[PDB]
């Protein structure tokens, strides 16, 4: 199973945002540019890193750091703003290889392909609250179950997700990893689990769900606890074997 620390950039700095809230939003005093380089050589081979200023403000603040974090991108995996082709393309000239995406992926299906076109592999970004996707729409967030979703997503190639329960990350509530199973299983896909990643009985339930779906969870994505050193270096090593 692979344990994915997970970065957030906005104005330049390692940041968190509460449960996805903009003025919810804390710095870190770490360099993000040296936090990747001590996470791959203490030998993680998968990094979450999330532009928040192009997702959440459509601005360029973070490319200089990426620009100088694409020395490791064959070990990272960027999300954050990658609404469009031309933008993949600057990334994957980079060297960023797996792209979270998401909006762009529901406005049209057809990104998907656009993104194999250039060896990019699109990574879904699954948002849920309470196990329903969190669609801007009212009837669509009601009534679409994720495996709906993804099931047709799969139509158009897609392989690989990330499953975020938004509203846990930022606080002690654990991942519905009961909900992951169901949507890795049914829908085939492979996972990352993300959101509520708190504590050891975490990872253990995830390693065990890792086994229950044949790999199908690849692994979780650790940032919150991983920033804050509930969950050191150390404890999230032991649970990748």
């Amino acid at each position: 199973m692979l344990v994915v620390p997970a970065i957030d950039l906005f104005r330049g700095k390692v940041a968190r945002m509460i449960k996805g809230r903009k003025e919810n939003t804390i710095f870190y005093e770490k360099d993000p540019v040296e936090l990747v380089e001590k996470l791959i050589e203490e030998g993680f081979t998968l990094i979450h890193v999330v532009d928040l200023s192009n997702a959440i403000e459509n601005s360029g603040e973070n490319l200089p750091v990426l620009e100088k974090l694409s020395e490791f991108a064959e070990h990272i995996q960027i999300g954050g703003g990658i609404r469009s082709l031309d933008y993949a393309e600057k990334l994957r000239k980079l060297g960023y290889r797996r792209q979270i995406v998401s909006s762009k992926v529901l406005e049209d299906p057809s990104f998907l392909k656009s993104l194999r076109e250039i060896d990019v592999e699109p990574v879904f970004s699954l948002v849920t609250r309470g196990g329903r996707v969190a669609f801007k729409g009212w009837l669509a967030e009601e009534e679409i179950d994720p495996v709906s979703l993804l099931k047709r997503l799969k139509e158009y190639g897609l392989e690989e997700i990330v499953h975020t329960e938004i509203e846990k990350d930022g606080t002690l509530q654990e991942h519905d990893f009961s909900l992951t199973k169901k949507i890795a299983i049914e829908a085939e896909v492979k996972v990352l689990a993300a959101g509520g990643i708190s504590s050891e009985n975490s990872l253990k339930t995830a390693q065990k769900v890792h086994t229950e779906t044949n790999g199908l969870l690849k692994g979780v994505i650790v940032g919150r606890a991983f920033l804050e050193g509930i969950l050191t270096v150390e404890v999230m090593k032991r649970y990748a074997r």
